């Protein structure tokens, strides 16, 4: 994916309520650091629904696709209130992105 547009989607969409640097602030959603390759609901200092705790899959390339495209149907009972994202390569890029920041 391509990581500028990626860049965009996140600054535009998701920084409202995410930060994704090492040590960066929760607001309404959790700080995104350290992401790939960890569980659901593992951000250090964040309390998460039930749902986000107990979804029980490894965050990677996949799995993001799959949720960024429809959240709510992938953690049922999720408080992050964000409308899908239809475009596959919108999440592609998006995606390369967030590989990208949460890993400095
Ligand atoms: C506020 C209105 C939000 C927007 C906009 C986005 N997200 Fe979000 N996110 C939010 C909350 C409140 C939570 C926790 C939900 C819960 O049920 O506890 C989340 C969670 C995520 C996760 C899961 C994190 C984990 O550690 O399992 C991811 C991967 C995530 N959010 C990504 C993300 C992206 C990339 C966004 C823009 C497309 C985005 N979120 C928007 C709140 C909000």
């Amino acid at each position: 994916g391509d990581v500028e547009k990626g860049k965009k989607i996140f600054v535009q969409k998701c920084a409202q309520c995410h930060t994704v640097e090492k040590g960066g602030k929760h607001k309404t959603g959790p700080n995104l650091h350290g992401l790939f390759g960890r569980k659901t609901g593992q951000a250090p200092g964040f309390t998460y629904t039930d749902a986000n705790k107990n979804k029980g899959i490894t965050w990677k390339e996949e799995t993001l696709m799959e949720y960024l495209e429809n959240p709510k149907k992938y953690i049922p009972g999720t408080k992050m209130i964000f409308a899908g994202i239809k475009k596959k390569t919108e999440r592609e890029d998006l995606i390369a992105y967030l590989k990208k920041a949460t890993n400095e």
